[PDB]
């Protein structure tokens, strides 16, 4: 009476579908042998730590196929907005520049996730973690990437560990003899819109489930740079099970799953609320980050089994900065997923003076309807998350308002590192919602009257510019590489050296697009969309 | 410059520090090899089942040790409430019960999760979890537990498995040539309240972080029987990571971690932090799920790494069926931790009678006599039906048939049943979690049924206005003791209706001195209004 199911039965476990380069001379580092009748592998560890190089190098300068095609569809569908295809084609100029190999796609090259699979009878020495993270070190170190990891020293002491490691490194026990790899270079906006609902019994009918995504999707927002791959799971034995499914749905992971359940529990994909989430998402008008129909490049959306007492829900994206990479080791040597190294065969405004006292900006500014274009020439300051915590520490204390917090817009960013003869890394917008507990604040004591970054913010911003007489300017979110290549002339640090690219800093910048999203009269370009 | 650092470094992560037994001759079922030079353990795959046999039944039957100790404390702490004394005995006794071997703890025998660590050159044969469901299988099917697990044939149709299987196998490749393992038999009422959070830099200082711990802790409310292990994951390198840091935390794995970060981002356990969420756990009132000072045994906190735009939050509690055992296998065969088999040490040496065999509205009427908060002790029918009944009811209602007679004439339990034992009246029966069933009070009494239901949990605003707009009663038992209210209150069982359905059947059953308290009455008033407002 006893019948083993797993939950996962993809149809495609090894991940045929995908196209595999292989390192070159790389079967120098494996050897076949049998022992006690059973085939074996023997893997040197420095393959480790030179196939986690490549990887975390390569994937941050081209992307995959369903990717690329998706940025294609929005320019080239004629119910797409002309924001739509605006934003589409902006990123896949600077796919363009990324595929040079010099710039990043985005400034955050995100966190180092390895999920890794080694099978009974691969032996590597057992030093798996650390020689993984020599080649992540390795990649982040000798590449023009960012230290993006926070080590905290106490509870609320924080450092940059200067090395983008620690890294998320979950190897698991499978069977045979090879390795088996996905590599996520994971943004840290795409990471916070990743969210555990806990539900019940009363959600798991037709009406209630598509009420239900409706509301949350809204929750999204454009802060996590859309187009999105958005994956939903339904159940799940734990929320860290439901989690780590959804996560792994979004990098398309579990495409091969069955598509029916069955009285075992397996998992399986849904087309059919693949194709409503697809419908909620363009009929939502949130578009690709402006308005418009391209909130979603595609969805994913798998029914796990569950306690009787349980219904886990995990919601999560992929961002424009969608970066994964499958490989494996066998006895042939190290294979990398080979991904699209030519981008540009996908290819088919009020100009803002700067330079002038912040107050004439604003008059400028305040002639004009949020969703105006506009093109910024001039200095602007940058300082994000760490920067806004000590300014307002320093209030807090009797301190003034720093006078570079009212001289100029707040361009909410973190920069990657400069390639040699650069003017700047890879230098695009941070997720302007994580500051808004600090606009009402500066605005009262004479700064932070512009902001410029990307997503939708919280009402509190718009009540904020309204009294005080402040904007929010919206960035393109994602286009890092084009934004350093072509608007970022001249960078400085100006304080806050200790803190790395979370560090405050003087940049001038030309031709650099945003949109008006909040004016000075109450009045969100996202009221609509996202009410 | 390149130097490499484990997030978590934990100073006994063989976990020395509990107590392992040895399964009698279980060296048969291992062999120490030596290829190319290495040391190996050739493991027969039986041993998994073994060991998760082993594991999956005697965890429902006894205790680790912090956990009765806070039973006991509760019960001897001069600033514990009459309630909180109240409770923890009756846990402690309900445990009692649970070590004879028959009933298990609780009714919700909980999910099934394994966690595996397999060294390198440890060789099973690679078919690991089928071996480890098997001893699943075996420990829920030959023993008076649950199958809890609910199949999707497609998105909305669902049945049960009928073996509490698929579990939770998470096995990871590490070094060596041993394999260790966690197991957990997680109840779904604590695994509803593992809660992730999205938060920001701008949380993290004392001022931010005391208000959110203040704010979140009222949130798990009592709907997950109380006394709580509390665990609290400040970061992660993602939201899954922050919430599995969070569950094993809960189970206390990650009790040796060191005490103090350094700047290669290492996890670390905060003990200041520890005793401010014990601080806000007992001043919050909410106590040992009627009122009181222990709301929680204990507390967990673990500073993780995080990426500089990136602050996720998770927070998890262990229930009062707190199950979790450590185990290895090695060259000297299977060791299992070692459990509490005499719960009785722990155990240290003004009720309105409710007669429920009555017209349902003579009930209500003397119910209407007394204010939240005092205890009752119910004799008589009560009408058993959870989630699912409740959703089957509902649309049978929306496709115009009238709410049953069976829900108008008792009490509804919200409960679903454990196996019965033989020559049992019946297996473990108790409560499950209220708040999943708020969203059919108002409609099903406006109907005439359900004006009086017997659950455990602090429930919403909806049920004090339907029980106010109708004349409706909300009573709370006391969460947890599920084998003692089987051996000591349950006299009858039969199933009424969805005989289709497993444990989530209607059921028809008949208690004697079923003690519950008061929640809501009829009037707007809720006992926990002021302690999880
Ligand atoms: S800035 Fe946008 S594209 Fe870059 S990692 Fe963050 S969410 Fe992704
Ligand atoms: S009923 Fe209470 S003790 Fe039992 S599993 Fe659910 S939350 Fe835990």
């Amino acid at each position: 009476d006893f019948h083993f199911s797993a939950i996962f039965q993809p149809t495609d476990p090894h991940h045929h579908q995908t196209e595999f380069a292989k390192v070159e001379g790389s079967e120098k580092y494996v050897e076949e042998v049998e022992v006690f009748g059973r085939q074996a592998l023997k893997v040197n560890p420095e393959a480790l730590t030179i196939l986690a190089h490549r990887a975390f190098s390569d994937v941050h300068h081209f992307f995959r196929k369903d990717h690329l095609e998706g940025w294609r569809r929005a320019i080239e569908d004629p119910e797409a907005s002309d924001n739509d295809r605006y934003v589409a084609t902006t990123l896949l100029k600077n796919a363009c520049i990324a595929a040079g190999r010099v710039l990043p796609s985005c400034q955050d090259t995100g966190t180092a996730i390895v999920l890794g699979k080694r099978g009974e009878l691969c032996w590597t020495g057992g030093e798996d973690e650390k020689y993984l993270s020599k080649g992540i070190w390795n990649a982040y170190r000798y590449h023009n990437l960012r230290y993006s990891q926070t080590a905290a020293l106490d509870m609320f002491k924080e450092c940059n560990t200067g090395d983008n490691l620690p890294a998320q490194l979950d190897l698991l026990a499978v069977p045979g003899s090879d390795y088996e790899f996905l590599f996520i270079a994971k943004g840290g906006g795409s990471a916070n819109k990743a969210y555990l609902y806990q539900e019940t019994k009363a959600l798991l009918n037709p009406k209630s489930l598509r009420a239900f995504i409706e509301e949350k999707l809204k929750t999204l927002g454009t802060a996590a740079c859309p187009p999105y791959h958005i994956a939903l799971v339904i159940g799940g034995t734990s929320a860290e099970m439901t989690m780590k499914t959804v996560k792994l749905a979004s990098c398309r992971y579990y495409d091969s799953l069955p598509t029916t359940g069955d009285k075992y529990g397996r998992a399986f994909r849904d087309p059919e609320w693949e194709k409503i989430v697809m419908e909620v998402a363009q009929k939502s008008g949130i578009g690709a980050q402006f308005g418009g129909k391209y909130f979603a490049h595609q969805a994913r959306v798998i029914r796990l089994p569950r306690h009787g007492a349980s219904c886990p829900v995990g919601l999560a994206v992929s961002c424009s900065a969608d970066r994964q990479i499958l490989a494996h080791i066998n006895k042939s040597g190290i294979y990398i997923e080979q991904l699209e190294q030519n981008p540009a065969q996908y290819l088919p405004s009020v100009k803002v003076d700067l330079k002038r006292p912040i107050d004439k900006v604003r008059q400028q500014l305040s002639q004009y309807p949020v969703g105006t274009r506009v093109m910024l020439n001039g200095t602007l300051i940058v300082a994000a998350d760490i920067a806004h915590a000590k300014i307002k520490e320093m209030m807090d204390n009797g301190e003034p308002l720093p006078e570079y917090m009212k001289t100029s817009p707040i361009y909410y960013a973190g920069p990657a590192k400069t390639p040699e003869g650069y003017a700047s890394g890879s230098f695009g917008p941070t997720t302007a919602g994580r500051m808004d507990s600090y606009v009402d604040l500066f605005q009262s004591h004479g700064g932070s009257y512009i902001t410029l970054a990307k997503g939708n913010r919280s009402k509190q911003v718009t009540d904020a510019c309204k009294k005080h007489g402040g904007f929010y300017l919206g960035s393109i979110g994602g286009p890092a590489a084009i934004l350093a290549k072509d608007s970022i002339k001249q960078v400085t640090c100006l304080a806050f050296p200790e803190l790395g690219m979370e560090a405050v800093w003087k940049i001038e910048v030309e031709d650099f697009p945003a949109f008006i999203v909040v004016d000075d009269k109450g009045n969100d370009m996202y009221s609509k969309t996202l009410a």
